[PDB]
DNA sequence: CCGCAGATTTTTGCGAAATCTTTGCAGCCAGAATATAATGTGTGCATGACGGCGAATACCC
């Protein structure tokens, strides 16, 4: 819930290139949950960086 | 008007290949796995008929 803004901001870049924005943010939320399930801080990286690639893939 | 020849009919035989399932192959394809920097924002709003009409809140008397 706290990271939905990242999904919205990322998806609005892809909205100008066709496809509904709402579907994009829903898929990005799916990818965000996938990243959350796989996130760790033992790596030392920022969560936003890790979630960015997941959201882009979704 | 009848028996054989031309034409037509009867019968046995071999090659050919195609099809159905199985096996090996290659292009297609799906999910699973990895850790680059990026979170209150974008956004389309495109816009000058005309008549009828009930529904939905407002407001005077």
């Amino acid at each position: 819930e706290a990271n939905l803004r990242l999904v919205i901001s990322i998806a609005k870049k892809y909205t100008n290139r066709g496809l509904q924005f709402l579907d994009l943010i829903q898929e990005g939320n799916i990818g965000l949950m996938k990243a959350v399930d796989k996130f760790e801080y033992r790596r030392g990286y920022k969560f936003s960086t890790y979630a960015t690639w997941w959201i882009r893939q979704a």
